[PDB]
């Protein structure tokens, strides 16, 4: 019924035989087959399907609103399932500024397949339709992006994608299924990397990806036990738990977010802060139309990569490391970390400043990280 | 020193830190960096490196004598990998009768990237030189291969492959590195499904590759990296786990095998019968120049359908079941697993009559496989 | 600083050697020497020690502010590790109505070994007074208790124990240490199935003992390491996993549970109701002085058997299991379940009636629950 | 039908419901109950049954030729339950130089409740005989013991405990149930240490029971349940794992075994050799009358403690480490690491002198394995 319901209660994560009411870890490769081709519960190869993989696949269907649902061994690994649609020749519109995992999968592998790409600022949509070639097969969007969280239309992209006959993708990474539904709103496949907030417990690296469509599931179906980049049990099982408490963690973290852009805000050591949240963001009104929430991605200036520094060394609950979406809050600096491969005027132009920090918010006490970050700020 | 010794202290598989005398499971997706870049052993990312994944890549490393070892989540993850080191206009020469994996992913998923395929008998060498192609990248073998054991000079291969700048892969899964270690005979990459023999127990879906060149290494790394179809600690922890028996396995495996295959060569409702061991079969010579043991896999011929299905319900210890490399021994029918899409002319001209069986040698006592066996065929 | 803070980033639960941002899985049991008896980390056997049991001991003692932690196979196997602590001819005052298990181990196992046990009424201590022998050893407490929430002050039985040198103990499992913290009240020992509120998921069966003392934590490890019930890495590696996330869901359970008591107090299908934050409950003072927020436990009164099960029937979000603190809402009937055993009348003399109903409260959506609970109460 | 066979096939390790050709692994606490008190499978709470556990606990009694099992989480957890069959002012018989764990439990736990015991040189019956009190109850033994390999009469054994109304107990944990089958021979209750050769590559620390005994499996039982010191499900699926390849591995450290004691009698720097195969050790007769292999445990003498440490350094193959019954082979000193308690004449008088060395043979190459000890007592 309501969301945290649904989370509790939606897909199937008990067993039908015993009663467990966890899943049960299929660690295993193959299944007896009572008579050649009849299979008792479906299951042949656990490549093909594997009845963990299975319940976190329904999970994600289920939270989705989609029908099928897919596990990968990463969320590129999905990316690359998805992507695995086109054929050499076919075109790709995608936002300017997606993940870097994103862009190098597609600029120095896929394109070496023949898949043409084009990288579009998207936050304006007739943008897209500008960008749309004879030959372009698909429409990737994610919203809102890293690690500056522009935001793109989600409804109108899916309305000229239709209108187009495109393949429409949305990374939902960033939002979860919790405060942002792509399929609702007409895309056609959404994925994420479970890696981050799904999991939750960075301890999984996941992909997951859903689709209402009876014949993009086929497709992806035949992909991944073609190309085989699937999640192992162990790692479905850890994933169907850590989505247990994924309201509670979303709902904490939006919480945190919203007091800690007040005191970013207000703090003159602070410059720009880049969220959704923020009325006078770009797209803000699209944003709340398309979300009930808000991601835990903040990025903020500072003024040079020495404060940027003295932040991290100052703060006690704020951690350095790659990631996001943990229970702990993690700390990074992109022109450094993400970002450092780019000549730094480019940087400079993009916004990647070398002042700028990422932070992902935990579910740490609010109260906490509010004065944490405050006073390693009131060290600068 | 000797291979049981060194399928025991090869690789690293201890804690350095605790000592633990097994390999750590990291269930772990991110790492804390005390400076940023300054990473304590080398980690920032699990799908980038994990060290339980590192450890099962260090053993397979170690076990083929090559440099460098790589885990997928799956042996068509590890092959697609491989594959992805081509660009759209390569062409790959492989073997005419390749797992029908491969064969699906080469033929459904990469042509559609431009990469072009041809199938050849390389039981003759001299009909690979003559598919070489001016677009010609990659030389891929399986020997021996599936259902039939067809036996590729591995050396020869290699050579070939030199002269004419190819990239040589040997799909080595039906040998382990127990037996067979292509990297010593010039070849540049070699792979294992895990799921067979090197994990052993029917519990792990999981690819390994091995290379001793550096700048294959790099390419491979990149490509894992990128598309994401990696290893997840607990499984590579059961990979390693099992590998430590993988000796004992095939010896005892061997030794049935040998007993099998005089019972199976002397029964009346048995016709040929394929293992490289017989000493009539095609390129015999060669496996035992390029080999010091056999695969467990053995096809034979009975009569038809209904004597292969009441072989399958006579006999107490062959289990119907998908894939090979079991401690259990299993038992299917080709025609109707793994080649019924095949129209059934074809079949029969492939060799692939409706009787042919194909059993996976367990570790069940020998004396007991054989007596099961026989006293099913004489059920007929 | 703060609770939720405090469940982050309180013990350790990161590895020191690789960095790795949760606790390695060390599934092994033994550890290489550098010379004889020179451990690297303090490791030589994993019964003993092992570093993931370690973090979780560590995690434990922390949350409880205690020094020192111990991770039993069960509550059961915690409790009669502390009970061990007694010699034969030792007496032990309990509340009561403690925990079936707890009463079962104690009269039908312990008492074997020549412990005297005698249960009391603590909701007024100067029972415990009375009930002192010159052979009393330990004042063992539960607060709040099963099924019926009787509430015990935890600090004036300190002080008691300690007048009259007894060892006390409290079971924390129904408060968790977000609520409730014994140790700093004075107690000597605190206990808790992990197997409910701390695990949190349904998914592990474990004891956690924590405590101050240095020579009760000598004996404690004694113990366990001469009768052996250690709870396992893995295990002990998803406690400290589902603790990360405690608060959370302890304070959505809490929300829930004030709702759902508003709404059975109302509600002319329902009598009385057992909870210790209902103002009229006996000890509610003592328990707001101890305690800073509620265990999801309820009972409460329909009218019969048939009642009882029509409701169970009836509900779509409560679930009929044994146990409690998991995420699912869980309901049972004591009288059939947990004190079937017992005769008929001295159930109705306790307080189980037969339409006595149990509720675990779980995480979902707060009016979901009520208005579930409500529309089956409307159908009696 | 052969050991090897029934390995494989013996027990449930299957899962019935998807077919599955390893158990499941139900990472569960609880169970769905579709009326109160039907359980669809018998399972209610993990404490008192979990499907993982019941798989093992089936191959643990089916291996031994038992009817009941039972997994605890560790072999003194297994002891415990097992002496907890007593009551105060019963009496138990051991023999003299029982396992230091199993000495430590009973004289310094079960003795405070009242459990009576005397330790017995066992190696002539009759002197069981002489040592049975009017109030003792159980007979205890190992057969080979540790660290001298001390064998005693089980079936003589059997009878004494029959014609005098004992529970008769082996701890069978050094021949495995691959060679030495207690329960054969009129021993009510069988056990082992699986942490030892059963699980059987140092990565599980777990204790099984077996008996035939309907009525001591119900006591077993009880005690089990109120005690709680079961063994967890990962680690009951890894043992179930490592029991497949018990006789492969047993049968090659057997090898082993013959070779490096021929090479350790030969050598001048040993004097003395434990180990029952030997001809001249006592009840050497009997063990092959009782068992049909042997430990891969074996003592020996060197000159001193500074001869025992150049050994051990000297070694390429010999691990120095805790437990028995690795792939590795292990290598210890007693005399300092497990009697380095009892005072230095005592060990003496004992044949715990300085120069005793314990080597845990493993799986490596037997020609690796002797030479490596022979150049390393060339050393000397
Ligand atoms: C309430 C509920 C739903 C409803 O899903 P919506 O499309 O968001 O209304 C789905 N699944 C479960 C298990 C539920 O409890
Ligand atoms: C003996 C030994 C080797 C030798 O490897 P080869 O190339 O086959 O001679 C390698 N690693 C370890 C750990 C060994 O013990
Ligand atoms: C704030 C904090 C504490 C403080 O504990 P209290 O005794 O409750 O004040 C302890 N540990 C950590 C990690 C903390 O962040
Ligand atoms: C052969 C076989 C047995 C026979 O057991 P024994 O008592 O040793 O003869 C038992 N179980 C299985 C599965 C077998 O295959
Ligand atoms: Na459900
Ligand atoms: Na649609
Ligand atoms: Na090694
Ligand atoms: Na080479
Ligand atoms: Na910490
Ligand atoms: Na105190
Ligand atoms: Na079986
Ligand atoms: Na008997």
């Amino acid at each position: 019924s309501n969301k945290k319901t649904k989370l509790i209660h939606g897909g199937h994560t008990t067993d039908d035989y015993t009663g467990a009411v966890t899943t049960p870890i299929y660690q295993t490769s193959t299944y007896l087959q009572d008579d050649i081709g009849d299979l008792r519960q479906g299951y042949e190869y656990s490549r093909t399907a594997n009845p963990t993989r299975s319940s976190v696949e329904s999970v994600i269907a289920t939270l989705e609103n989609g029908k099928h649902g897919f596990a990968f061994s990463s969320g590129v690994a999905a990316i690359s399932a998805v992507v695995m649609l086109l054929d050499k020749g076919d075109h790709i519109i995608l936002n300017s500024d997606v993940y870097g995992g994103t862009y190098r999968a597609l600029t120095k592998v896929f394109t070496r397949f023949g898949i043409e790409v084009d990288f579009v600022d998207t936050t304006h949509t007739d943008s897209i339709v500008q960008a749309i070639r004879p030959t372009t097969k698909m429409l990737f969007i994610e919203t809102p992006s890293n690690p500056l969280l522009r935001v793109t239309d989600i409804k109108k992209s899916a309305e000229i994608a239709k209108e187009h006959g495109l393949i429409s993708v949305v990374d939902n990474t960033f939002m979860t299924p919790y405060y942002q539904n792509p399929l609702d709103l007409g895309i056609d496949i959404v994925l994420h990397s479970a890696t981050k907030y799904l999991g939750g417990h960075s301890d999984v690296v996941a992909g997951l990806v859903a689709t209402s469509d009876d014949k993009l599931a086929e497709r992806l179906a035949f992909i991944s036990n073609s190309t085989g980049g699937i999640l192992g049990p162990q790692d479905s099982y850890l994933l169907v738990r850590g989505i247990k408490t994924l309201g509670l963690r979303m709902e904490q973290i939006n919480r945190s977010v919203i007091e800690i852009i007040k005191m970013l805000q207000a703090h003159p050591a602070v410059q720009q802060v880049f969220h959704p949240s923020i009325e006078s963001h770009l797209n803000h009104d699209v944003h709340m139309a398309q979300a009930d929430g808000h991601t835990g991605v903040i990025a903020f200036e500072v003024k040079n990569t020495e404060s940027a520094k003295q932040l991290i060394k100052a703060t006690s609950y704020y951690t350095l490391a790659e990631s996001l979406g943990a229970v702990e809050s993690l700390i990074s600096v992109p022109a450094l970390m993400t970002h450092a491969s780019i000549p730094a005027d480019i940087r400079a132009k993009e916004g990647i400043t070398d002042g700028l920090v990422r932070i992902s918010v935990g579910i740490e006490d609010t109260e906490d990280l509010v004065d944490d970050l405050k006073q390693a700020l009131d060290t600068l």
